[PDB]
């Protein structure tokens, strides 16, 4: 059965992959898993270049609390319930566009902590992770807030007003 929900969610992960892997090459590692894009084009430039932009300008505001919630935690033993507990640490207040954007630059990040380590078969589950984060809480907002369409909307603005 198709319906927007499901169609939110098989969004979600394909924009997950193409994330994962396009960051992950921004520091040399290509895995050369994907054929083509997965996502939306128009999809997958916003939210890459939204993650580059907060990875560069808005940090410690966005990327920062994610990170802080695994302080103590090596690449080695980073896992799926990591991942989660570190995502509730900030969507417990509240669901935006831009906590977001940080979930999917976070799952960067922790592909390319695990990518040095070379635990290969952990980074190519991360796209897996985030899909499975959202079904409880972050599709539903997503379905009531506008659909990826308002995120593309979001990251024009955003993207437009920042040089
Ligand atoms: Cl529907
Ligand atoms: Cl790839
Ligand atoms: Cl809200």
């Amino acid at each position: 059965w198709d319906n927007e929900l499901s169609g939110i969610q098989n969004t979600s992960v394909s924009l997950a992959a193409d994330y994962v892997y396009m960051r992950l090459a921004t520091e040399g590692f290509v895995f050369g898993i994907r054929s083509s894009v997965r996502a939306p084009i128009r999809l997958c430039d916003a939210m890459f270049l939204m993650c580059d932009l907060f990875e560069r300008k808005f940090h410690d505001r966005y990327i920062a609390p994610l990170k802080n919630a695994c302080l103590g935690i090596s690449a080695k033993d980073m896992d799926m319930r990591m991942f989660f507990s570190a995502l509730d640490s900030v969507f417990s207040s509240g669901i935006s566009w831009s906590r977001i954007v940080a979930m999917y630059a976070f799952a960067g990040s922790v592909a390319l902590a695990c990518a040095r380590q070379g635990r290969r078969q952990t980074v190519i589950a991360i796209p897996e992770w985030i899909m499975l984060y959202m079904r409880r809480a972050i599709a539903p907002w997503i379905h009531a807030n506008g659909g990826w369409d308002s995120f593309i909307k979001f990251s024009q603005d955003v993207l437009n007003g920042n040089h």
